[PDB]
């Protein structure tokens, strides 16, 4: 291997400079089939890799797994085999009334309330999300025909208290996370989600192209329809080429 | 009779205008106003020279911001309540990326925020982003224009001296923090220097109001009336 | 023409003149310039205009500075640049103890850091503290001209508004750290809000150079009810002493 | 089906069990708990591979915890609403100190916390502190197999590489204050470099809960089979 | 001659490479008079020194006074004379209900509320023990048969304010030490304290080795002879 | 016996609203005898307090040991017993070639290199002298014909490291301490100190008036009458 994790070498990706993003490795090889000549790469820990072809050209769906740690390792070591895009895609909890389940959001910037994003850029630094990624994305959700959000999401570096959760085993959540959820929402957050501030911060700040789209299955406030996000990541990356 | 603090306006003054574009310098306010229909002076109070226009048919306001987030926060809060939702930032900058020159112009998707006045609105972790709709049509009017366009992240800086790393100074002493800043800014491929844009795109993304920055390169830093103001009025056509 | 970026000024423009009046409104350098001999017009260049005058036969000259840190760090270094080494700060503003009324003076020794310009010349742990010459001489200028003077801490903001705890905005919240801000500073014994001074006072107090800053109560938040232009008076008389 | 929300487990098929092992990658926790008796695969989602084995007539769960403290918060954390209070940390490691070799054991008592997690149960002036009773569970049970053991603080990143101050990367840069750390680090006396205990340590000791970790060096990187044995022996103490 | 505050030289120590340390000059007496030998040192202001032996080995008793600067000071130029291992002895008031007057409380590791400890290292870097002088004193503690409290403890730098006391002069608490005190007991904090984080994050990251043992004295949240006699057995241990 | 710490009366202060405080306690007799009739109240610890007479009225003189932490106990404790102002006497070292040994420094503010500061007001907060006691000790400094300097002081939670000393067992300064007594050289700063900080912080945010003044000893960069006049001579107008 080229590389230490992911168990690739540069030949694998066959002058792939795009590669798709999701969390779950499970949905590698899903994404993957959407494309032409889908072939499975490598799979070590929670990085799983498939290659495809769009218009001719090369393309990667790899797995980054939870938060922004293992994702950091992931970005790096496709960033070392020749990647420049890279097109995140996940399931997220809306914090916002107004956005419905079934609904998609793409991710302008992201509030750092992780500590990966720190590693490549002082706080200061913004966690925007490349702009030419930004427009194949909101472009892509028209064709496809979505219900699209587009704004501003916090990406936490726990599940649990960093979204304030209390139904939790300590029923605790830490001073400055307390309260924090309706700020976010006063501010027109629109969701949790726990990888974007790296992913987003990482590649800003290394000459590399980020963004993100996500599905929405469940909102937190108001207590499989279509997928229309796997759909709209695809179709971006056709246009990003 | 004036309904807000600095300005010197009431709701009435703006004609039901939802749409401010805000330049630095007063001078310039009437110079924008009057590319477009209908150019009416409405007050000149300190900093904030503000104009009414018109765009299609619809109302809109320039007003001036001054230098630096301190008052240009005090501005872009009084239009806020004067019924503006919308603000379109133009602006001098000079880049630091030595592929840029002078007639260059830059759109700025966010800011690195190296103010104080952003802190009063959101917490360092906030970003300091732009308006998507706002952006955009900035850039798609850049295109028409047929001005050579950059497109990314600006750092916005509370001093023109030591926070954009000058050292011809009075005591040719800069604070250790922002020694070597400025190559750093460089290497995280960070395009100019300017003084309000963190002020500007933090408080209206923390409170519910578009915003989009745009300006024209005069000088670059690593050698050490325009299409920026035309970009901008065209982009306000297409933002309403 | 100009030897700096800003100002539209020369060192020739000054003749000599170490000494600095700095209101922030432009519209006030020609009245405090007018309290002097031979004031003449330099240059009016955005929100800085430069007027010089003479004072016991010596020159001085008086600067606006605008709204803010950022504009103001920018007419003190750009003076500096150009002699100026004593700056002595002169506005207007509201005050946050019951105590002190409207038409009353206020000294400032050292300003609550609410900015961000402050630093970019020192860390947070340097204190934003006045020259002490300045002050002394602002306090016998006081005196002298008979105002009920108070001295002691100004809180100095980057914002109008949620930094000063201001509820009637258009969003109509304040970030947490905020939020009873204005209950603390006032406990602490804070004088009153102000945008300038901490930039000011620390930009000075960490590059050798002197500054001292009076300003004229106008309102009070704080009290309700119902001439002075003391301030003014001060701040020349006080120059006359630290030139 | 299920208790928690990323587990894929029920507190019934943990079958009592009060303490953890926690390995980081899901395909070493079969061979930890066929170390024991009765060992039982319970479930396998994502990063988290839950195994139930047999000690001393005692229940124990050993599940992964994945790459980094973000994942490893979301296991403990469920673990603990399924019952578990002592958390048993293995790996393998790098070293930072010379004196310390390729086949040697560490232990760590505390951690710099060079991660973000951990300020989400505790602001950064409280200590990533071990438990005690882990900590010399670990230590003793590090003397019954003759194992050369290092005790002391270990650094916890974020990142594999900058943090850890590396520049055999794609841009070759680290940011300024993880410039020169690896120094600061050596000169303080910090053992290593590892990527989840400092969430891990952090939120069991603001949380009621036992912790402690023991680590195998397999790599030096200031130079040119016993960390299992000992976090089972050790275990066995903690009951 | 040697030292700047302590008024010592490495002649004085007679070979003495551990420091027993209280923050009290008066009971440094009553440590040093119950091993053989006892010899006054120096007094100078808060930097009472006395010489005693045990097991016929040289052993050191000195003030600290309060608090992290002036501990700062006693620690360095005992360092500097030659002392390896501090003990820190002292008495202290819980904040868990379950904890009585007369327990005794061995820290593991300090939350830092203090700014000396900052001097040596960030705030990331953990105010931790050396663990051999943590089991010492545990071991000590059931030696002489005590209820023993193993933890965390707060280091606070005042004793009114940083501990939550309103019963002040301004009758008032800093804003984010208002409410701290139930964040400690939540995040399971023994007791307050106000040297041990300067002293365990000092030793910890120079390559020198410390404990602490207090006895409890009162308790706020409810209605020396063991801890002295702890930290004089304990120390027999570590050399 | 009303207080905790200092052991007074309200009473033993016969209406005492004048605290002088140097940071030693057996200079604390030394300076009380230059009035009138001198009496001993308590010695206990550190705080060493004694009662002298001025133009008739009654004043304290107590000693605050070294550092914040014990300095923060004196002043809010003679604070409950009716104390409003605070002259601080010392002796110090300056980091400036252009002060001499033998010159008299005033304080007007202090650089918070402390901790105990912030357990009373935020960073931002100004550790700023009262106007009245800096004028005071400028004037009585001008009557005994003292060559004074009027600035800001670094205030440092250490001796060594926070003042940058690189003689010292370990030999090293902490990152954001190396270089930064250049840096306060540069920006005027006229010498290092322990207590100011502390002092003028928790005075200027409580309605206490609190002043400094500090003769050279030492200067870094290469007779004692002075300073004690100073103090005396200061508090006199202050009354």
């Amino acid at each position: 291997s080229d590389v230490f994790h992911l168990g690739l070498t540069k030949n694998d990706l066959q002058g792939a400079t795009l590669a798709i993003v999701p969390g779950d490795p499970q949905r590698v090889e899903k994404i993957a089939k959407l494309m032409d000549n889908p072939v499975h790469l490598a799979s070590h820990r929670e990085f799983t890799s498939w290659r495809a072809e769009l218009d001719g050209k090369a393309v990667i769906v790899c797995s980054t797994g939870i938060g922004g740690p293992s994702t950091s390792i992931a970005v790096e070591e496709l960033a070392q085999l020749g990647v420049r895009t890279f097109l995140r895609i996940g399931t997220t909890g809306a914090i916002q009334p107004h956005i419905n389940v079934g609904d998609v959001l793409v991710t302008t910037a992201a509030v750092r309330l992780d500590g990966a994003s720190l590693h490549f850029a002082p706080m200061e630094f913004p966690a925007v999300a490349d702009f030419s990624c930004t427009t194949a994305l909101v472009n892509a959700a028209k064709s496809v025909g979505a219900t699209t959000h587009i704004g501003i999401t916090a990406s936490s570096d726990t599940f649990y208290p960093g979204q304030e959760r209390y139904d939790t085993f300590s029923g605790r959540v830490v001073r400055h996370f307390k309260g924090s959820m309706e700020e976010w929402q006063s501010m027109g957050v629109m969701n949790y989600e726990m990888e974007s501030a790296t992913l987003l911060t990482m590649c800003a700040s290394q000459g590399l192209r980020a963004g993100m789209v996500a599905g929405v299955i469940v909102n937190r406030t108001q207590q499989a329809t279509e997928s229309h996000a796997v759909k709209i990541v695809v179709e971006a990356a056709r246009h990003l080429l």
